[PDB]
């Protein structure tokens, strides 16, 4: 007797673990993507800049 | 577990540096502009003298 039912719980747990493992794999991929994008965005902002060259001229009507 | 955690803290520190960096850039531009005004202001004052020519005359009522 004891042999047969042990099989059922045996399958039941591995299926749950596999489904959980699949979710972690998908979740981990999204997290890394978000982190990578943040670094690229930060570097772009620091680099961009404008400076004024020469004197300012004003024209009277 | 440690992977998912580390992404969240990592983004937090990058954003803080980005905001701090932006503040420095804007702050530094103001300082340079103010320093430049002083030199032009100083030079203008030195050359703006005036001089008396001739003799002084008084008219009797």
């Amino acid at each position: 007797i004891t042999a047969l039912e042990t099989a059922i719980i045996l399958i039941a747990f591995v299926v749950v673990a596999s489904v959980f493992a699949f979710t972690i794999l998908s979740a981990g991929t999204f997290s890394t993507e978000r982190g990578k994008e943040a670094v690229y965005a930060g570097l772009s902002e620091v680099r961009s800049s404008i400076e004024i060259k020469g004197s300012v001229v004003i024209i009277g009507e």
